[PDB]
């Protein structure tokens, strides 16, 4: 069994390589790099997915959110307060002022101590969510905007066509914005792609040993446990590398850097923080290994998670006896 103690993989594909997307997904799975359930691609030397980042300061953030904490420094939750639209280039300086912007620091690992020491103290405001793109139209290796659909591949594998797109998003981030622990919707890969900016430390739990983090969260979370019997769904709670090895719960940690990939493996949990003012792209995607992950995803019904029009087909195809249920916590 290729990589058995679940590390974190970095990959390196040459420009040759980097022609086939879905046949270096299913190089790297060759080599193990699922089990960590998070992997890093390095692109090639030759490659760049646009040629200058000078002209994105009109782009609009129109629902900009502050992320409050309650709880204790190493488990919280984080609500999302919305705030008044601005543009990237009024985010951008407002990320840089003296409010939000990254203390001084001596490594990314002294950085780290102080995000967990203090970041509940602090309401960072973060751009999320963003359709659109950064890809270059001519970029055609690793454009997350030309992937073959979720939907094509549901297609592909089982026969069956359904409604529903697929397309990526953009995130502008600060000093301190807290991505939460979570799996993808329906348990889906996806790829993080950083433009621009500060690094984003992300914290990975293996997907062999997902359950282990969700029976420690509703330990540490009993009423929003009790609330919701999916509640990671919602996309609220923080627990610290401390916390996870005080209770023995198996994960890893890697910073990434502009100009670098990110993948996330079906089932494998993941959160994070920015470093300082940045931009990412993500998107979510299928292999035909996806599928039986599809199958078995949970769901939050409460009402809480509420999420895109495509998911609809994804729970009525591989989810049937779900469905009825689900769709009431949608309407
Ligand atoms: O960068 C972020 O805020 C969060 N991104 C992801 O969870 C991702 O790419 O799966
Ligand atoms: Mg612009
Ligand atoms: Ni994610
Ligand atoms: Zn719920």
């Amino acid at each position: 069994a290729q990589n058995p103690n679940c590390n974190i993989m970095i990959f390196h594909p040459t420009k040759e390589e980097f022609n086939d997307f879905d046949k270096y997904i299913a190089y790297m799975e060759s080599q193990g790099a699922h089990r960590a359930g998070l992997a890093k691609i390095i692109p090639p030397k030759e490659w760049k997915a646009r040629e200058t980042y000078d002209n994105i300061s009109e782009i609009l953030i129109a629902t900009p959110l502050q992320q409050v904490a309650s709880g204790r420094a190493g488990v919280f939750t984080q609500y999302h307060k919305k705030k008044k639209a601005m543009t990237v280039g009024e985010y951008r300086h407002l990320a840089n002022s003296k409010k939000y912007q990254t203390p001084p620091h001596q490594n990314f690992e002294d950085l780290e101590r102080k995000y967990w020491k203090n970041r509940i103290y602090n309401s960072p405001i973060y751009g999320a969510d963003i359709s659109g793109s950064l890809f270059d139209e001519n970029t055609k290796q690793w454009n997350l905007g030309h992937l073959g659909t979720i939907q094509d591949l549901l297609e592909k594998e089982c026969g069956v066509v359904i409604e529903g797109v697929n397309t990526p998003y953009l995130y502008f981030g600060m000093w301190k914005t807290t991505f939460a622990w979570h799996t993808e919707d329906m348990d889906l890969y996806s790829i993080n792609y950083l433009h621009l900016g500060e690094p984003k430390t992300w914290y990975v739990v293996p997907p062999e040993h997902g359950q282990r983090l969700e029976r420690l969260a509703r330990e540490l979370f009993p009423g929003s446990s009790r609330g919701c019997g999916a509640f990671l769904r919602h996309k609220v709670a923080l627990i610290s590398p401390t916390v996870l090895k005080e209770n023995g719960i198996p994960f890893n940690r890697i910073t990434q850097e502009a100009g670098e990939f990110m993948v996330t493996f079906p089932y494998g949990y993941h959160a994070g923080f920015n470093h300082g003012f940045n931009c990412a792209e993500a998107i979510n995607f299928a292999t035909p290994r996806w599928i039986d992950y599809g199958k078995m995803a949970s769901q939050c019904s409460c009402g809480e998670a509420r999420v895109t029009f495509s998911m609809d087909a994804f729970v009525r195809i591989l989810q049937p006896e779900r469905y009825d249920l689900w769709k009431r916590g949608q309407d």
